[PDB]
């Protein structure tokens, strides 16, 4: 079983007996994964615990298991158990209910019902600028992940439960949104086999008392009046259960919160480090907003550096790491066998520094993005969102959002590195990617 790599003459570090090679992501994902490319080429396996993992790197394979042959064969992501009811949310669900799940959330995932909702967004902007600018007045250098921790927070609970909390407020419903995003793992991957073992006694991995709030939370609020949109489409090939609705919110504010707050924290220290960069960008906003005039959705996609930058971010800090699919069958691919129970996965963060695509790729460059250089930038190397039928489904949210956050704070400051900055950056060498010291500047109102 440790020996499937071996038998189909893939190279790969070599496992231990149980653990596989999880003993080496003590150095965390990412240079677990630069270190593999670099030495075992274009492809490599390794196990988690028990798990094969298929790393590939063509960007034709790639094409192949991410939009040709997602829907009959790499239609999941790895299983996790234990998960209840949260089964029928979208990032969780397989296969045809899957499909199912996707289609009826399109609608509202949509540019439009999108512009509909930067209103909504727009309200968390100014709460943002002024914690922002408290936080200036005290003279002291700030730590970012405490406001745009906030927002994101904020922007996220809003829009997909009703409630809309300046969080300040710090004891109502905030107490269960910050109880559910942090939670035995080391263990479910040297026993997957244990799964079935804890699904059986109803153990579950999101905390029973927190759920049956948030389920009651929009019983409430459907009573006394994402989540319209997803009322809405209650009334109408496919139906849509009142369970599987909160499924979808709670699962909103999972995939929304960390990855958003993040990616803010990031950007921000680049710019803070790249004095010219931050320079221009505010001399794009100053151009297109006369002084300080709202975002808008119409306003935001007209700003060419802007999406630049927030792109070149997310090629050198892809907060997913990496994408998976499980194969359902044994398939030949551009010329390589794949056996079925294989994870396949797409290694992001290391493509997205790979020599061969990109020149220079340590350096922060927001260049590679200008209307000259982007064309030749392949879609299946560069993937901060994924690709095909089961890529980010609030990708367009997402940067429409983190826009306007960056939007209304660059209007109003200025951001030095001060001495507790890290220079260079350091990467959390643990879980979903995150500076491994919170970013710490000098914010100067401008
Ligand atoms: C951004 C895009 C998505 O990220 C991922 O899928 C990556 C690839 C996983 O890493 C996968 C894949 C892999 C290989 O890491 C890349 C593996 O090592 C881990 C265990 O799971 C994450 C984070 C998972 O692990 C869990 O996240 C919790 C917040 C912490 C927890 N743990 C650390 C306490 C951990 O189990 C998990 C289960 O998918 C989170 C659930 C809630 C989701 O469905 C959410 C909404 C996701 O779809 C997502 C965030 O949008
Ligand atoms: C930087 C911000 C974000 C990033 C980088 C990001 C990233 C991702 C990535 C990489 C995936 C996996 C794609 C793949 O496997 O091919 C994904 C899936 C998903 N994302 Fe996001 N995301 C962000 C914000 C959001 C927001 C704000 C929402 C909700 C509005 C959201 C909802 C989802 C959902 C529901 C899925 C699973 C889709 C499916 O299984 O069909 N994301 N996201």
């Amino acid at each position: 079983s440790h020996g499937l790599f071996k038998k189909l003459g893939i190279p790969g570090p070599t496992p231990l007996p149980f653990l596989g090679n999880i003993l080496s992501y003590h150095k965390g994902f990412c240079m677990f994964d630069m270190e593999c490319h670099k030495k075992y080429g274009k492809v490599w396996g390794f196990y988690d615990g028990q798990q094969p993992v298929l790393a590939i790197t063509d960007p034709d394979m790639i094409k192949t298991v991410l939009v040709k042959e997602c829907y009959s064969v790499f239609t999941n992501r790895r299983p996790f158990g234990p998960v209840g009811f949260m089964k029928s949310a979208i990032s969780i669900a397989e296969d045809e209910e899957w499909k199912r799940l996707r289609s009826l959330l399109s609608p509202t995932f949509t540019s439009g019902k999108l512009k509909e909702m930067v209103p909504i967004i727009a309200q968390y902007g100014d709460v943002l600028v002024r914690n922002l600018r408290r936080e200036a007045e005290t003279g002291k250098p700030v730590t970012l992940k405490d406001v745009f921790g906030a927002y994101s927070m904020d922007v996220i609970t809003s829009t997909s439960f009703g409630v809309n909390i300046d969080s300040n407020p710090q004891d109502p419903f905030v107490e269960n949104t910050k109880k559910l995003l942090r939670f035995f793992f080391l263990s479910i991957t040297v026993f997957p086999f244990l799964i079935p073992i804890l699904e059986v006694l109803n153990i579950c991995v999101f905390p029973r008392e927190v759920t049956n709030f948030l389920r009651k939370s929009v019983k409430r609020m459907k009573e006394s009046r994402f989540l319209q949109l997803m009322i809405d489409s209650q009334n109408s090939h496919k139906a849509l259960s009142d369970l599987e609705l909160v499924a979808q919110s709670i699962i909103f504010i999972f995939a929304g919160y960390e990855t958003t707050s993040s990616v803010l924290s990031f950007i921000m220290y680049e710019l803070a480090t790249h004095p010219d960069v931050q320079q221009k960008l505010q001399e794009e906003i100053d151009a297109v907003l006369p002084n300080k005039a709202p975002p808008t959705y119409d306003t935001v996609l007209q700003m060419e550096y802007l999406d630049m930058v927030v792109n070149e971010t997310l090629r050198l800090f892809p907060i997913a790491m990496r994408l998976e699919r499980v194969c359902k069958k044994d398939v030949e691919i551009n010329g390589m066998f794949i056996p079925k129970g294989v994870v396949v996965m797409i290694p992001s963060y290391a493509l997205h520094r790979d020599p061969k695509y990109w020149t220079e790729p340590e350096k922060f460059l927001p260049e590679r993005f200008s209307k000259k250089n982007k064309d030749n930038i392949d879609p299946y190397i560069y993937t901060p969102f994924g690709s095909g039928p089961r890529n980010c489904i609030g990708m367009r949210f997402a940067l429409m959002n983190m826009k306007l956050a960056l939007i209304r704070v660059l209007q109003n400051f200025s951001f030095k590195p001060c001495k507790e900055t890290q220079i260079p950056l350091k990467l959390s060498l643990g879980g979903l990617l995150q500076p491994e010291k919170p970013v710490v500047l000098k914010v100067e109102s401008r």
